[PDB]
DNA sequence: GCGATCACGTA
DNA sequence: GTACGTGATCGCA
């Protein structure tokens, strides 16, 4: 039973409650709140949002940090309330983040999935209530209210079992002093958003458009025919049947036309380099020009990404609508779209600070490899130093190609890519790649020991852990299938590395947000991008930030090797280089 | 409309 | 054959 309340009453404002502030729009920025459920010691209550969000006692209760609330995905409700001018405080337990720390592979995205983890099933999955895709819709108040009360009652019942397992895993502080405080920082970053110079994007767009139609006209000429260049099937007919170009790699359906195999087909026909150029420009025009323009809010002229904090298996953040963690950087006209991200106020600047080789530094510390640790204590170029060791030469003898290959080995560790993957990246035979790895392990025997020990430890315990006690379970580690076991072994090696880097950057963000308020600076965190923090601040604060931000990031944790931060600022994201 | 598929961008 | 998010095509409704 539950009270479908018409008025907010004193008893709904207990100082501990499960709270549900339901936002059904996937993108919760400036999105409607469809209902409110409160469960506490005195009862279970459903509130209409027009009612509750106009009651000064309820609003005051939302914003009172000493009135503790338990929620599922508090950041969604916090941001939706931010857009209504209302602060949400006192969230002492977030069920979504608790479920994510306990087992990231469950894919827990609604209360029901988390509840299943504890054999609690008196709640429906959200897709059963709301529908899927097109037939998505808010149901009637009786149906809506019951579902919201049931989610709140589940949260109420589930806090204690979740906190108990968290404590057993030594993850209670990880939840309470890292992920939940970070969730507030992320909410504030999303709400603030990034200002976008839509005029320059549209200018870049009109320019790729004229360059696309030139190259595209060239392609039809070289094909002797018009076709959908965007359709890898049609393009595959033209390259491999009409032009008789050799088939170097097959895709599950037909012929691969990846930039991979196309570069190897370029000597055979001038159409290929044109297809590659069309691909590059169309990626930018469609995904980055047209994509970003679609999600700039015309009220703010800002993008307000949503950070997904309970998605990745490694503990990294992901971001959506737009995804600002894949904005081009390696090729120039790609990276020039970062010129479209500007400060949101005049006389402000963009400030970007990034960890230099944080994953390899984490590895040096976890593996305690004396050579790796020396390399970083000397602040060497790690790729040059790896090439020196692998190829047994002095620094003066490292050719760019030796460095490129040492860099690919290092990248292969940081991402745990397969031995077959190193051979594929370096376009070498699989055995040539094997003796590469071997040479590396002879130069870094501590990394080899770490590789072998962490795989044994994963087999033994069932999981691997990061510096801050995040864990990833690896059931596939015993599978009698080779490819399935290899990936699980590679995740055993890579997850403590990537996940520890992720932990460090999140602690950096927490420590930085406190120091900014402590220093009374107007600088604000805007974006985190796996290893980079991006802020905007008044011109007048750049100098204090050049000292402050790298200091906070480097001191976030004490490793056996220094942490190194590079930082830049400029009047756009591009120029913070 | 909705998925499966391919391709590609970042870290 | 790493972590993910997005756009296009395409075949089946």
């Amino acid at each position: 039973a539950f009270t479908l309340a018409d008025r907010v009453t004193e008893e709904m404002l207990a100082d501990k409650a499960a709270l549900v502030v339901e936002v059904v729009e996937e993108n919760y920025h400036d999105a409607p709140i469809v209902g409110i459920a409160v469960v506490n010691e005195h009862g279970r209550f459903f509130l209409r949002p027009e009612t509750a969000l106009a009651d000064p006692q309820f609003v005051a209760w939302l914003g009172d940090e000493t009135k503790k609330k338990s929620m599922f995905d508090s950041k969604r409700a916090a941001v939706a309330l931010k857009w209504k001018g209302i602060e949400l405080c006192g969230v002492s337990f977030d069920l979504l983040l608790a479920a994510y720390l306990l087992d990231p592979a469950q894919g827990v995205d609604d209360v029901a999935a988390a509840a299943k983890m504890k054999q609690y099933e008196a709640v429906r999955p959200d897709e059963a209530v709301y529908g899927k895709g097109a037939k998505r819709a808010v149901p009637d108040e009786p149906v809506l209210a019951e579902h919201l009360v049931r989610k709140a009652a589940a949260i109420w019942a589930l806090e204690r079992p979740f906190l108990d397992e968290l404590r057993r895993n030594e993850q209670d502080r990880l939840l309470v002093e890292l992920e939940q405080p970070l969730s507030s920082i992320l909410a504030e970053m999303e709400f603030a958003g990034v200002k976008v110079d839509t005029k320059r994007l549209e200018q870049m767009g009109e320019e790729l458009a004229e360059q696309l139609r030139t190259v595209e006209q060239r392609i039809y000429e070289l094909a002797g025919q018009e076709f959908n260049i965007n359709s890898p099937k049609q393009l595959g007919v033209i390259l491999f049947e009409k032009l008789q170009l050799p088939v170097l790699k097959k895709t599950k359906t037909g012929y691969s036309t990846s930039a991979d195999v196309l570069e190897k087909l370029a000597p055979y026909h001038e159409i290929v380099e044109n297809i590659l150029h069309y691909r590059q420009l169309g990626k930018l025009q469609s995904t980055y020009i047209e994509g970003l323009l679609k999600v700039v809010r015309p009220d703010t002229k800002k993008v307000h990404t949503i950070f997904n904090q309970a998605l990745t298996q490694t503990g990294r953040l992901s971001s959506t609508e737009p995804n600002l963690q894949n904005i081009p950087i390696r090729l120039e006209e790609g990276r020039k779209i970062r010129q479209a991200f500007v400060p949101s106020e005049s006389d402000w600047l963009i400030f970007a600070a990034d960890y230099s080789q944080i994953e390899l530094r984490v590895l040096a510390h976890i593996a305690e490899d004396d050579n790796l640790m020396e390399a970083f204590r000397r602040d060497l170029d790690i790729h040059t130093k790896t090439a020196m060791d692998i190829f047994q030469v002095s620094e003066d003898e490292v050719t760019p190609n030796m460095r490129r290959q040492a860099k690919a080995v290092n990248f292969g560790i940081v991402y745990g890519i397969s031995d077959y993957g190193l051979a594929q990246n370096l376009n070498i035979s699989r055995k040539e790649a094997a003796e590469f790895i071997e040479r590396y392990f002879e130069s870094f025997p501590g990394v080899k020991r770490y590789m072998e020990n962490i795989v044994q430890e994963a087999k033994q315990k069932g999981y691997v852990t990061t510096l801050l006690h995040r864990r990833r379970y690896l059931p596939d580690i015993t599978s009698r299938n080779f490819n399935v076991r290899s990936f699980a072994e590679r995740m055993a090696m890579n997850t403590p590395i990537q996940g520890s880097a992720a932990d460090i950057i999140k602690k950096a963000m927490i420590d930085l947000n406190a120091r900014l308020k402590e220093e009374r600076l107007q600088a604000r965190l805007l974006l985190q991008v796996h290893d980079e923090l991006i802020l905007e601040a008044p011109k007048e604060e750049m100098e204090r930030l050049c000292r402050l931000v790298p200091e906070v990031m480097e001191q976030a944790v004490t490793l056996r090797v220094p942490l190194k931060v590079d930082y830049h600022y400029g009047s756009t994201w591009y120029d913070a280089k």
